[PDB]
């Protein structure tokens, strides 16, 4: 995250890390045994870290799952990152509690112009590089399809949308893929794409989870 803020321990408690070794990319915890994230960040040997703030000390509030399987959606195409979108599942249930807990799926597509929650322990440098050891923090609005799509010119599918500042200096970077952008209470977006970060007229590009409720409770139902 880019001109973010440090978060606070744990209040964004649905807020996971996905470590192979090292973080790699963050996720969304959908229910006890169910992380959302991109399909982008698949990998084999993934474990789930739940409760997390410092990613690099145990400060006591943390659970560490391992995945027992993940399924990217069968439409991602990842050249052009359409349907960035993948479920990983826990192999044993997280104790749900106020600092581990499940983020809702969304009802009906947020509109542009509403305001979200964007975070991350992403690179938080638009030129160099620093990565934070705190969860990093957003607060971004949903930007209109029109000038996500003048944005970037042929690259804006259904299933994506833009979000925060097209003046810069404000953003979600690498690192912060797959992770949560809230509005309402709701899981609308995942950090996917953009061009660089916090640079002027190129704003974040995020999977548009809205459109995939259906997929995501029919894959939890049989699986
Ligand atoms: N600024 C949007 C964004 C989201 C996720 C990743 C990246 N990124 C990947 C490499 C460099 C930036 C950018
Ligand atoms: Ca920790």
């Amino acid at each position: 995250i880019v001109g973010g803020y440090t978060c606070g321990a744990n209040t964004v408690p649905y807020q996971v890390s996905l470590n192979s070794g090292y973080h790699f990319c963050g996720g969304s915890l959908i229910n006890s045994q169910w992380v959302v994230s991109a399909a982008h960040c698949y990998k084999s040997g993934i474990q789930v870290r739940l409760g997390e703030d410092n990613i690099n000390v145990v400060e006591g509030n943390e659970q560490f799952i391992s995945a027992s399987k993940s399924i990217v959606h069968p439409s991602y195409n990842s050249n052009t990152l359409n349907n960035d979108i993948m479920l990983i599942k826990l192999k044993s249930a997280a104790s749900l509690n106020s600092r581990v807990a499940s983020i809702s799926l969304p009802t009906s597509c947020a509109s542009a112009g509403t305001q979200c929650l964007i975070s991350g322990w992403g690179n938080t440098k638009s030129s160099g590089t620093s990565y934070p050891d705190v969860l990093k923090c957003l607060k971004a609005p949903i930007l209109s399809d029109s000038s996500c799509k003048s944005a970037y010119p042929g690259q804006i599918t259904s299933n994506m949308f833009c979000a925060g500042y097209l003046e810069g200096g404000k953003d979600s970077c690498q690192g912060d893929s797959g992770g949560p952008v809230v509005c309402s209470g709701k899981l609308q977006g995942i950090v996917s794409w953009g061009s660089g970060c916090a640079q002027k007229n190129k704003p974040g590009v995020y999977t548009k989870v809205c459109n995939y409720v259906s997929w995501i409770k029919q894959t939890i139902a049989s699986n």
